[PDB]
């Protein structure tokens, strides 16, 4: 159809909108008087879905106050109308369609945001009722809208969350309603809001969200969830929780919500979620800000949980990934721990004639070998690239880095840092053991030292500048007393 067909439609809607509003004001409890215009409005709304197909003429909608009318209509006293509008809004903003016309799309988006679209969607949700199939579908379309908007443009997630979305999502997740498709959807949307968005992580924390997250996870601590969809939800929740843990402010909250105990329990009871519960543990401990958590871990016998996992790797989660988190956690513990807990941790490295140390060195040799092979492969790639005429650029460099990471760079680094910290503790047995074994193959003290220097260069991206010198300093301190 043509902009002759379309331009009609909008203004028709406006008339039908305005008229319906007027009539509804005039006869607040005489249904008879507004009803046929109610139907007229509904029909015109349904017919609009058409417009999605023409992505540019979106610019038009804005101009003739269509958008604004729509936004108002999510407040319309009759849920049948608002659901219909929601559906229309979801069709308009279906992401494939948007990537047809970025100009029509862009201005529509701008209009939508400027109107507090998310806030009005949430208001609508607050009065929807899911025991009624069309309403429940309204919720789903609502969520779909925000998923579409996030995909088209990130910056707004911060504003949207504060516009009551995040809080509603939390309420929905804690709601005592059987798991259903909406809940799953909620779980992914929350995760989408939370990646890279610290004000939302913070906001979640303030909203007491950490508790909520832990309780849902609580649910499947001993048993697995009923269906594949519910397990995907769990994974979603886990992701969200890890995101939240990137913010320092949230480590305290985790601690006081007994997050640590829970994850420990999960690790002991060998659920599939355990692969994730290891990740969570890792996140909960990484930086200086994971110091209290590190100590509490030891207090609750985390050591007994973690060391068996260190000694043996059980086989979605691969062997490498499993080792990675464990070693990372150990690294964090060696960094942050102090006093009795630290002493206890070191005792593990002495025990059974430093079997842990023998483990460590075994791991080292495993990952090192891999690393060597990958780096050789990368060398060969370079040479061939030169021969052909292909220029090594940023994309080729990132691809190489990914390949290296796959081979276990981070875990290697972690191992080596453990080795270093261990040796720096005044324990002859340990140093002897390390040096014994290196010289048992010869290969070697400098290698480790090189590896540690590489690690020191890089991390952190990072949080503070002054911090980053000091950390490098302390790492290098470990290299002399080796």
């Amino acid at each position: 159809l043509d902009e002759s067909s379309v331009k009609k439609m909008i203004l028709t809607f406006e008339k039908r909108s305005y008229k319906n509003q007027e009539l509804r004001i005039k006869f607040p409890d005489n249904p008879e008087k507004f009803m046929e215009s109610e139907l007229d409005l509904n029909d015109i709304i349904q017919e609009m879905h058409v417009v999605a197909t023409m992505p540019d003429l979106y610019h038009l909608l804005v101009e003739l106050n269509a958008v604004q009318s729509l936004l108002g209509l999510l407040g319309h006293d009759n849920t049948d109308v608002s659901i219909a509008v929601v559906d229309l809004l979801q069709e308009l903003t279906d992401i494939d369609t948007l990537h047809e016309s970025e100009e029509g799309a862009e201005v529509l988006i701008d209009a939508l945001v400027d109107g507090q679209v998310v806030a009005l969607l949430v208001q609508n949700l607050e009065r929807l009722d899911e025991s009624v199939k069309e309403e429940a579908d309204g919720v789903h379309n609502t969520l779909a809208i925000v998923e579409n908007m996030a995909e088209f443009r990130p910056e707004m997630c911060t504003e949207g969350a504060q516009q009551g979305l995040l809080q509603w999502l939390l309420k929905r997740l804690k709601a005592k309603m059987p798991f259903d498709a909406n809940k799953l959807y909620c779980s992914e949307v929350l995760a989408i809001l939370l990646q890279d968005n610290d004000e939302n992580r913070e906001l979640l924390g303030e909203l007491d969200g950490i508790d909520v997250l832990l309780q849902q996870l609580s649910v499947f601590k001993r048993h697995n969830p009923s269906t594949a969809e519910e397990q995907e939800m769990m994974e979603n929740l886990f992701d969200s929780l890890c995101s939240c843990l990137m913010l320092s402010s949230n480590r305290e909250r985790f601690l006081k919500g007994e997050g640590l105990q829970l994850m420990n329990l999960m690790l002991r009871e060998k659920k599939i979620s355990r692969s994730s519960a290891l990740k969570v543990l890792d996140h909960a401990m990484i930086g200086p800000e994971g110091t209290d958590n590190c100590h509490k871990f030891v207090d609750i016998l985390g050591l007994r949980t973690i060391f068996p996992l260190f000694m043996k790797s059980p086989r979605g989660t691969t062997e490498k990934e499993h080792e990675e988190h464990v070693c990372s956690i150990l690294a964090s513990l060696l960094r942050n721990l102090r006093g009795q807990q630290r002493t206890r941790l070191l005792n593990k490295f002495t025990e059974n004639d430093s079997e842990k140390v023998d483990r460590l060195m075994e791991l080292h040799f495993k990952y090192l070998g891999a690393m060597q092979v990958a780096d050789k492969k990368i060398e060969g790639e370079k040479h061939d690239m030169v021969r052909r005429g292909e220029i090594i650029d940023n994309d080729t460099e990132e691809e190489f880095y990914l390949r290296r990471l796959d081979a276990g760079l981070f875990v290697l680094q972690h191992i080596c840092y453990i080795m270093a910290e261990i040796c720096n503790a005044n324990v002859p047995q340990i140093r002897q053991r390390v040096h014994q074994i290196l010289n048992m193959r010869g290969s070697s003290i400098k290698i480790v030292r090189h590896i540690i220097k590489e690690y020191a260069e890089n991390i952190g991206d990072g949080r503070s500048p002054e911090f980053r010198e000091n950390e490098q300093k302390r790492i290098l301190g470990l290299l002399e007393n080796f």
